[PDB]
C-alpha cells in the first residue's frame, strides 16, 4: 500500500543511483518497494525498485518529462518505456497492477531506523539541512552521519541533522 498522490514523500532530493541501489538491495527490503530520485540525465527523475531476490535484484527507470502544451493549459506529461501518462500520480498507479521488469510497485521505501531518542534540549538549527526539535520530543535516528551529528526523522516524516548531545538514546 501507497498513495500515488503522496509521491512527493517517496522523492529523495540528493540521493544518487548508487545510494538508492544500496538502500534497496539491503536484504530485509521486500519485493515491490521503490523510491524516486534525481536521474543522472540532467533535468529528469528516476524510479528505483527492488524487483527480485535472486538474479538482478534492483531496477532503474528513467522518467522523462515532456514539454508543457503552449496553450499554457499544460502540465508536461511523463514517460517511462513507451508508456506516457499525463502525470506522476497516474504513472505510479498504472504500475501497481502492471509489471515493470520482474515486479510491481507495492510500498514506498522508508529508511529503517537504528535508534529511538528523546531530545533533552530545544534545537532550533543553523542550516537548512538541520532538523529543529523540542525538548522532550521523540525522534527516530536513521543514520549516524558523523560523531556529533546524526540524521533524524520526526513524527511528520521530516528528516535532517540533530546534535547527538541534545538527544538521549532509548
Amino acid at each position: 500500500g501507497f498513495d500515488p498522490f503522496e509521491w512527493r514523500s517517496f522523492y529523495f532530493p540528493g540521493m544518487s543511483r548508487e545510494e538508492a541501489h544500496k538502500l534497496l538491495g539491503e536484504p530485509q527490503v521486500s519485493i515491490g518497494t521503490f523510491l524516486m530520485r534525481d536521474s543522472s540525465r540532467p533535468g529528469e527523475y528516476s524510479l528505483t525498485v527492488r524487483e527480485a531476490d535472486e538474479g538482478n535484484a534492483v531496477c532503474h527507470y528513467l522518467i522523462e518529462r515532456g514539454e508543457p502544451k503552449e496553450d499554457g493549459t499544460a502540465a508536461a506529461g511523463v514517460k517511462i518505456a513507451n508508456q506516457s501518462f499525463p502525470d506522476i500520480p497516474a504513472l505510479l498507479n498504472h504500475f501497481k497492477m502492471r509489471v515493470l521488469t520482474e515486479a510491481s510497485l507495492l510500498a514506498a521505501y522508508k529508511k529503517p531506523i537504528i535508534e529511538v531518542v528523546v531530545g533533552t534540549f530545544k534545537f532550533t538549527g543553523e542550516r537548512e539541512t538541520d532538523l529543529p526539535f523540542e525538548q522532550g520530543e521523540r525522534l527516530e535516528i536513521l543514520s549516524k552521519t558523523n560523531q556529533d551529528w546524526w540524521e533524524a526523522r520526526n513524527a511528520l516524516g521530516t528528516t535532517g541533522l540533530v546534535p547527538a548531545n541534545y538527544v538521549q538514546i532509548q
